[PDB]
């Protein structure tokens, strides 16, 4: 209902958590459970292959159909550019029944 | 100049007449030559497959570059399409310098 792909066996959760580092123990022996810690934090590279399916438009619409494009007029901050402190976004929501498929 | 294609050795002309089919001749002979024919014509389907090469863009413009299309409004008269009348035309010229290629 959010629109997308939807699976009985869909693709997994992948979920990580920091080694429990226990900061300094007591030097002599206590019942009860470590909560002393070192606050620590790591980093690293996510990658993600996704192959992709696809089926392209064979119609014979005569007429040029429409498609989706950058205004082609001359804007202060280029769409989807960086504006000059990096930060970027998005100027406008983008969907995909543009071409014109016969019925 | 006129932009396109040239070419040391183009394709062909291809040129076509009707067979004279002379008139009625005299019964008696005559030095002069035959003026008199009869008024024809004929059709035909011309054919002409034409194989293109093409260069397709493997950039990484990360922004939507611009693209060509139909207006997507309503407009009256679709563009491209026939007039009421079956006689159609173009409502504007189109050029191919369209994909941001970098110099």
């Amino acid at each position: 209902l959010m629109g997308g792909f939807g699976l009985k066996h869909p693709p997994p959760q992948i979920l990580i958590k920091n080694t429990p580092v226990p900061a300094d123990p007591p030097t002599t022996f206590n019942q009860s459970k470590l909560n002393s810690f070192i606050t620590q934090y790591s980093t690293g590279q996510v990658s993600v292959e996704i192959e992709w399916e696809l089926q392209k438009e064979n119609s014979k619409r005569w007429n040029p159909e429409i498609q989706y494009t950058s205004n082609y007029y001359k804007s202060t901050s280029v769409d989807f550019a960086v504006n000059t402190e990096g930060v970027y976004s998005e100027p406008r929501p983008i969907g995909t029944r543009y071409l014109t498929r016969n019925l």
